[PDB]
């Protein structure tokens, strides 16, 4: 901890307050977050979990019952680069390249039976080299959980990520969230008002789900067309594949990455403020 020197404060979190860095030995510029024997040993597997488009867990040091998550220091955050571009919206081939890197992070993190749990555009961060990373494996915000979370689902698998992504994908090119909930039933009603109150046809099991009310209201579905405009059919379909609520049916990050969507995929670079 006497290895770093606080540069200054960059964010928090539903865990710690994140802050920039450097390496007194090394000069190694960092982002130092600041939080159960159980959570070290499961914090410290994904030290080995290392990919191009992971944010890389450098270190913890859990010292004086105080926990510190040194990473790796990403410049900008997907939810200030949205931001910092509503007026004009992500260009397309750089929507393309995210989602696919993204998919790939997830693609190597769920063959691995890790799952980020918490994806939001605050945990992708990105860099002027034009990568995005998965930051902070989830270990307030309901707006990108999908339905058999909220539907009460304990076991609930990847597809989870696939759902928020799905989410994130929509927002980055609508430059609006899609289900902004305000409470668990209004995100799920949210979603119901767009893909149609879930039933035992779309999603067998639904009705059994543990917070299922046989006394939801019934909504009938909406055309992707107007959830996504002017997303491409090739994306629209990738979208409706990442939303699908039976999660077995929901495409898998592997498969993701081969849709037609992909197809043209490029690595374009971002314009970033820094
Ligand atoms: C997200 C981050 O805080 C950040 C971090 C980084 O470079 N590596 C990280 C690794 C993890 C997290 S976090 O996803 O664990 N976290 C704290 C910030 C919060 O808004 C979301 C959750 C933050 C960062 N750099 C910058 C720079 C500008 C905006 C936000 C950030």
């Amino acid at each position: 901890m006497e290895n770093f020197q606080k540069v200054e404060k960059i964010g928090e979190g539903t865990y710690g307050v994140v802050y920039k860095a450097r390496n007194k030995l090394t000069g190694e510029v960092v982002a130092l977050k600041k939080i159960p024997s159980t959570a070290i040993r499961e914090i410290s597997l994904l030290k080995e979990l290392n990919h191009p488009n992971i944010v890389k867990l450098l270190d913890v040091i859990h010292t004086e019952n105080k926990l510190y998550l040194v990473f790796e220091f990403l410049h900008q955050d997907l939810k200030k680069f949205m931001d910092a571009s509503a007026l004009t919206g992500i260009p397309l081939p750089l929507i393309k390249s995210y989602l696919f890197q993204l998919l790939q992070g997830l693609a190597f993190c769920h063959s691995h039976r890790v799952l980020h749990r918490d994806l939001k555009p605050q945990n992708l961060l990105i860099n002027t080299e034009g990568a995005i990373k998965l930051a902070d494996f989830g270990l307030v915000t309901l707006w990108y959980r999908a339905p058999e979370i909220l539907l009460g689902c304990k076991y609930y698998s990847t597809a989870v990520d696939i759902w928020s992504l799905g989410c994130i994908f929509a927002e980055m090119v609508t430059r609006r969230a899609l289900f902004p909930g305000d409470s668990e039933i209004d995100q799920l009603f949210r979603i119901f008002r767009t893909l149609g109150t879930p039933d035992e046809v779309v999603w067998p099991g639904v009705t059994s789900m543990p917070d299922y009310k046989p006394s939801f209201p019934k909504w009938a579905r909406q055309d992707f067309s107007k959830v996504v405009p002017p997303l491409d059919e090739d994306g629209r379909s990738l979208l409706s594949q990442m939303l699908h609520y039976d999660p077995n049916k929901r495409i898998s990050a592997k498969a993701a990455l081969a849709h037609p969507f992909f197809q043209d995929v490029t690595k374009p670079v971002p314009h970033l403020r820094l």
